[PDB]
């Protein structure tokens, strides 16, 4: 019950997604438009992809069709990755929990 | 898809871990502003990004925070993980179709 932080939470992952969109298309682009790839590149400076609907507004402005691109690749990694992420996460904060506990207690001995 | 979600499980990691850090300090300023202010400065010299050695970082410094910060991301990750497929892929289709809507008819105008 602690909605402040699944908010933030699921925002930062929007925007995360959308940035995991951008990797795979620039990863194509680099192959098969090498001249657009190199855009995408400073773009990505100029624009940090952190706030995602600001970085694809601004895109508009230059490169329409990738907008779109982007919207539906992020969409299909969100349908592919999301569901397994909770048990993914949390026996990887469990794991890396025991890790820093057993390793710090370990100091505090040695 | 699958180095998609390595990367987003570690990053949400990296990044729960933040958001506990964040809600610990809310705390430690209400309660021993001493403390908060020394964690600020520790922030700065520390990114919290990178959680395994900021950590690690930490355990020379306030192992008695480490400790707390390990329980408390934990507290969250449980709170607030099963929410997130819903809210992410609702909130994507949602900007998606703005996006969309904004941009199509922008070409005709």
């Amino acid at each position: 019950e602690f909605k402040k932080v699944a908010k933030e939470t699921a925002i930062t992952l929007q925007s995360y997604l959308t940035y995991q969109a951008v990797r795979l298309i620039s990863q194509a682009l680099s192959e098969t438009n090498p001249g657009q790839a190199i855009w995408l590149g400073e773009f990505s400076k100029r624009h940090p992809i952190q706030e995602s609907d600001l970085y694809l507004e601004a895109m508009m402005l230059e490169n329409k069709e990738l907008v779109l691109r982007i919207l539906t690749v992020r969409e299909n990694l969100a349908e592919g990755v999301l569901e397994f992420l909770p048990e993914m996460v949390l026996s990887q904060i469990k794991q890396s929990n025991g890790n820093h506990r057993r390793s710090l207690l370990e100091r505090l001995t040695q």
